[PDB]
């Protein structure tokens, strides 16, 4: 196969997890920042897909393998490693837990689930380099080039022994929630953003938004997907900080190799033009970020703590740019 096993001993050691006390009122705020418990992440996942979907909504021993193995098709990359992955899957759990009915018991399992695979096998490369260059990746996805890819790994993860969680669905189930799996990672496609929150902006604006239209229902999921990515400037501000090192780690590495390649990378991937990132960093905030927590907060009020962390993060940006 493509995807790495986890070990015996790795998923063992899973299942006699338990999650400290005083992180289980923690664990529940948007805010959360799960950075400080790296050793508790497989297991903090674990806790989450037990109060959103029940104690025994998957098998525990093929819930374990799954998780370490995912864990294991994580790179050790700057910013889009396995942290990044249970921080998503942390945003949807909030999200979830505050909206709780509005989703059915497959979504919630399908979404937590896609949040922990959504960047599965991530090289630190984006979609554009790998067009731009002719990736092998790129030959096979000719679009959203590595979100077809994770959703191939998740699959090849899900194939192999003993890791189906999803086996007992019925057949009908089983073939939705890796639909919904699919939909919600495509989503997380930044590119593709832009344009579903502008329908989603004109739907909720003209009254004709209906989560009971599925094809409604898509795309706020796919907002969700986009919030639960984005969440980093959700955080308090020295965690979005340290966050951002991370994301401009990878950046200017692409931008290393564009170089090398002959070809000059756009500002924010040059690390010779550090000085431009907090400007930068303004216009994501103006023109990306506030636009999304602000309209999946028209839908999902209980969601607005993301926007008001967002708008934080935010005016420290404007401080920054200023004094
Ligand atoms: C490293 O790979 C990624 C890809 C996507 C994300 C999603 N994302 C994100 O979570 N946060 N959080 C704070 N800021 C960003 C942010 C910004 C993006 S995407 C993005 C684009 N952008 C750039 O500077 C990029 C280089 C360029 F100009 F193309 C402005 C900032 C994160 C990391
Ligand atoms: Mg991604
Ligand atoms: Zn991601």
């Amino acid at each position: 196969s493509m995807a790495s096993i986890c070990t015996s001993e790795e998923w063992q050691g899973l299942m006699q997890f338990t999650l400290p006390v005083r992180l289980c009122k923690e664990i529940e705020l948007f805010h959360f920042d799960i950075g400080p418990f790296e050793n508790m992440w497989p297991g903090i996942f674990v806790y989450m897909v037990h109060r959103s979907c029940g104690t025994s909504c998957f098998e525990l021993e093929k819930l374990c393998r799954f998780i370490m193995s995912v864990k294991k098709n994580y790179r050790r990359v700057p910013y889009h490693n396995w942290k990044h992955a249970v921080t998503v899957a942390h945003c949807m759990y909030a999200i979830l837990q505050n909206n709780h009915t509005l989703f059915t018991d497959l979504e919630r399992k399908g979404l937590l689930i896609a949040c922990l695979c959504h960047d599965l096998d991530h090289r630190g490369f984006s979609n554009s380099y790998l067009q731009k260059f002719d990736h092998p990746l790129a030959a096979l996805y000719s679009t959203s080039t590595m979100e077809q890819h994770h959703f191939s790994q998740t699959v090849s993860i899900l194939q192999l022994e003993g890791h189906n969680i999803f086996s007992t669905l019925s057949s009908s189930e089983y073939e939705q929630v890796l639909e919904i799996i699919r939909k919600a990672i495509i989503a997380t496609d930044l590119a593709l953003y832009f344009g579903n929150r502008k329908q989603l902006e004109e739907m909720y604006q003209t009254g004709s938004l209906n989560l009971n239209n599925q094809s409604h229902r898509d795309r706020v999921i796919g907002l969700m997907m986009t919030a639960c990515d984005l969440c980093s400037v959700t955080k308090l501000w020295p965690v979005t900080k340290l966050t951002a090192n991370d994301i401009y780690a990878e950046f200017w590495a692409e931008g290393d190799e564009m170089k090398k390649l002959g070809i000059q990378p756009i500002p924010m991937m040059d690390r010779d033009k550090k000085d431009e990132v907090p400007q930068g960093q303004l216009g994501f905030y103006n023109a990306v970020a506030i636009p999304c927590y602000t309209t999946l907060t028209q839908i999902l009020p209980p969601t607005e703590p993301l926007l008001k962390a967002c708008r934080d993060n935010l005016s420290q940006w404007e401080k920054v740019i200023r004094g």
